[PDB]
């Protein structure tokens, strides 16, 4: 059944709750972003109102074939009334089109639902600065102090420098980047830009990217693989067997592959810096795991929450085990006692 952490009290609303059939008493289904664990269950047969960003609404229409009459896109940073309740969508700094949602309940309670987010100090100067938030539905993916990672900017600088050096030493090297969802587009776009190439990909992935309102996108991507020296492949194909295979397909146009796997966190984060990362190599193939995250680090999460000073925190991630739930509740109390709210 629909878990309590997907329901917004005092409303008929639910958040990211499309896989339970009809939820009894739901008058509006919000969708924070187009990732499959969140939209799971949506299709062309859905006949309830879906509230979301413009970009998520482009993906619902074009990729899932949800009918236009049930898609209600809202602008960001704008007070909107939905079924009698004032709401605001804020950028979540996750993937394209991802939002946080502010609900202003008739009784005076204010609720923030972060969806999936990567906390940033810039959020401290959004419409959130303007009133008190009583309850926080929090993306707790990385809520443990071991989870450190570099800035997105640091990681992109590493990738750009690595790729440019490799291709300038060997003009017959191919760059490949893995993907299995929207998000992390800066990785492959920044590398293709430094190399003066467009990125080449499948027709399915090109169609996905043409939904994202990225400026000048026609200048940056293509379905013509042969004209491109940055290829995108399914993340599943980013291994020695899949890459050797792919290289056969290019007809001796290339003699070397340099590949990127943008992971979340991986335990080499606890020891090594970005400047010191090394690839796995077999023959003429090298695979780099780079820690490009679209979720808050522990310290970014902690800073956001100590700034916001909520009265109550409801985790939405890692809620399935008693050990995880207890661990998280201990950190929340530490933060509250340190900051004095
Ligand atoms: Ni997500």
């Amino acid at each position: 059944t629909c878990p309590f952490y997907k329901k917004i009290p005092g409303t008929g609303f639910t958040v990211d709750a499309f896989q339970y059939g009809v939820v009894e008493g739901c008058t509006a289904y919000f969708l924070t972003h187009f990732h499959s664990d969140h939209y799971a269950g949506l299709s062309k047969h859905f006949t309830f109102p879906v509230y979301c960003s413009e970009i998520t609404g482009n993906l619902l229409k074009n990729k899932l074939h949800v009918q236009e009459q049930y898609i209600h896109p809202l602008p960001l940073d704008t007070e909107c009334i939905v079924n009698g309740v004032k709401v605001v969508l804020l950028d979540a700094n996750h993937c394209p089109g991802a939002v946080m949602i502010l609900f202003y309940l008739p009784n005076g309670t204010v609720i923030l639902h972060t969806g999936d987010f990567r906390a940033d100090p810039s959020m401290e100067r959004s419409l959130l600065a303007d009133q008190k938030v009583h309850m926080l539905y929090l993306d707790t993916t990385y809520c443990s102090p071991e989870y450190t990672f570099p800035s997105q900017q640091e990681v992109i600088r590493f990738a750009i420098n690595t790729a440019f050096e490799a291709v300038t030493l060997n003009p017959h090297a191919l760059v490949v980047c893995g993907t299995y969802s929207i998000g992390k587009e800066k990785v492959f776009l920044a590398i293709a830009d430094v190399l003066g190439s467009k990125v080449g990909m499948s027709q399915e992935k090109y169609k996905t990217l043409q939904c994202l309102n990225i400026p000048e996108i026609n200048s940056l991507i293509t379905t013509d693989m042969c004209s491109s020296l940055v290829h995108l492949l399914p993340m599943m194909q980013i291994n020695f067997k899949g890459l050797q295979s792919h290289l056969k397909k290019c007809g001796g146009k290339y003699n070397q592959i340099l590949a990127f796997r943008p992971t979340g966190w991986t335990h080499s984060n606890k020891f090594t810096r970005i400047a010191d990362v090394i690839p796995q190599t077999k023959g003429n193939i090298s695979i780099y795991g780079i820690p490009y995250s679209e979720h808050s680090s522990y310290l970014e999460m902690k800073r956001f929450v100590q700034w916001l000073k909520p009265q109550k925190i409801i985790p939405t991630v890692n809620v399935g085990t008693w050990k995880s739930r207890s661990t998280m509740e201990k950190y929340f109390r530490e933060w509250k006692l340190e900051a004095g709210y």
